[PDB]
């Protein structure tokens, strides 16, 4: 056959990926080559402690990604943190995603199913930003308002949005009893802060259920 070497595609930045990421259960089948497996494998992923062993199944409809994780707090934050990086990458490639607590393997916390959306439109229900924030919204400089807004758009199991967020000047801290959801939200804060400050944020565990991002290290 014949074809252009590359047709151009709009590169969506991190803000657009977060804003265009929606949970989709109803998909098409139009395409899912090994090329998209290749694309995922080449994705540079940030990790806190250890990089997980991500697996991609495209011999099932829907297609889904997953990895084995231990049922311990830090490893599940890792799963959420790395997993949402992949979700956002897939979003930017134009794929619908949904975090599924399904798994045919009994040591996998969630799968991430993906594919082309049947539908374009969606709805986004989130509690008010002030319900998440320990600070008065007015105590936040404009960069931080943006990071918090992008963090709140993160998905969470059953949309429970289990985050408490605190800005201290140097750091943005997210606490949650739900380690996977914590990791997911932390990925949004990390990726947007990286874009905003044009530096690599440092992620540090604080106490039992909090991770802080040193924003402009």
């Amino acid at each position: 056959g014949s074809d252009k070497i590359h047709h151009h595609h709009h590169h969506m930045n991190i803000f657009e990926a977060i804003e265009n990421r929606h949970s989709v259960r109803d998909f098409l089948e139009r395409k899912m080559p090994e090329r998209v497996k290749d694309d995922i494998e080449n994705l540079l992923v940030k990790f806190i402690t250890k990089k997980l062993d991500w697996k991609i199944n495209l011999s099932s409809f829907p297609s889904y990604i997953y990895a084995k994780a231990e049922k311990h707090f830090d490893e599940l934050v890792e799963y959420g943190f790395q997993g949402e990086q992949i979700v956002l990458f897939l979003t930017a490639q134009g794929f619908g995603t949904c975090w599924m607590a399904r798994s045919p393997h009994p040591d996998v916390p969630y799968i991430i199913v993906f594919g082309y959306p049947r539908t374009r439109n969606f709805t986004r229900k989130r509690r008010p930003i002030t319900s998440f924030l320990e600070n008065d919204l007015e105590e936040l400089p404009p960069e931080i308002v943006k990071i918090v807004e992008m963090t709140i758009l993160a998905p969470s199991a059953l949309n429970r949005q289990p985050w408490k967020i605190k800005y201290t000047g140097g750091e943005l801290c997210i606490s949650s009893e739900r380690p996977v959801d914590l990791g997911i939200a932390l990925s949004h804060a990390y990726l947007t802060a990286r874009e905003i400050f044009k530096r690599e944020p440092v992620i540090q565990k604080r106490g039992e259920d909090t991770y802080c991002l040193i924003l402009n290290p």
